[PDB]
């Protein structure tokens, strides 16, 4: 028996979801990359308790497998899929060890590489990810931005209270915790661009692209002047489409 750190964190994860600034937001861009799945087998990975692949399952697409590290994170899921009984399968696995389960059209990896605890599990989990991709399928990922710098601003007032910034081996690595009740503690790997770039070309994928999350006016409308500053100038987070 192993311990993976959301199984100290479980139900609160979904308590975040709803009340933090930024989930909008990333729910946003993620499905703006994903762009129309009916039909489309997909597998998720770091699924959580597997909102990302169940919305995409409620999109019309035709097989969905989901995979997390948690035992406990895959209990919550599996639990969801029983009270909506939808077809969801899921997998407790870690992602950065792990053989492929198949070939999909969609990998679907929201915070996930954002864990990998060294550039070699970062480079681990990109040839995972290009083993379960059908030649014409595509990555669609969301990270923390490795240009995000806690001395330009903290961003708890968002939902994530990033405690401390320590350097490891080539990147940084972050203290943090979601702001639930009580609030919830995690730890955050934040690696260089150029580090996530050679990590995708040596797996094997063409083309990537980062993407800018999809802050809107509306967003800015219902929030007082300045809220949205920190996150405009010193984004912890960002997008990846990556095709093979
Ligand atoms: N190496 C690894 N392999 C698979 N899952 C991992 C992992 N490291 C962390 N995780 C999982 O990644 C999740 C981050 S929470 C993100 C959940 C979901 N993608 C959403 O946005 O709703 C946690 O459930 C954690 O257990
Ligand atoms: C899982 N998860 N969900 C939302 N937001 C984050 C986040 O900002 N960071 C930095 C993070 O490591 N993990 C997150």
């Amino acid at each position: 028996s192993t311990t993976a750190r959301y199984d100290s964190i479980g139900g609160l994860f979904e308590d975040f979801t709803q009340s933090a600034a930024q989930r909008a937001i990333e729910v946003r861009t993620i499905f703006h990359m994903i762009g129309d799945v009916s039909g489309k087998s997909v597998l998720d990975l770091a699924c959580g308790f597997g909102f990302f692949g169940r919305e995409i399952y409620r999109r019309g697409a035709a097989k969905v497998v989901g995979v997390d590290i948690s035992e406990k994170m895959i209990e919550l899921a599996r639990e969801e899929s029983r009270k909506y009984g939808d077809p969801l399968e899921f997998h407790v696995r870690d992602v950065a060890n792990m053989e492929p389960l198949g070939q999909f059209d969609l990998v679907n990896a929201a915070w996930l590489f954002n864990y990998a605890d060294s550039v070699e599990n970062l480079r681990k989990m990109f040839k995972v990810v290009r083993a379960s991709l059908k030649p014409d399928g595509k990555l669609v990922a969301y990270t923390v931005d490795p240009d995000f710098s806690l001395a330009k601003g903290n961003f708890a007032k968002y939902g994530v209270n990033v405690l401390n910034e320590r350097a490891w081996g080539p990147g940084y690595r972050h203290d943090a915790e979601f702001v639930t009740d009580p609030p919830s503690q995690f730890s955050f790997y934040r690696w260089s661009r150029a580090d996530y770039e050679s990590a995708i070309a040596d797996a094997g994928f063409s083309h990537f692209e980062w993407q800018k999350p999809l802050l809107e006016a509306d967003d800015i409308a219902t929030h007082p002047p300045g809220f949205w500053d920190v996150f405009q100038n010193n984004c912890l987070q960002t997008g990846l489409v990556c095709k093979p």
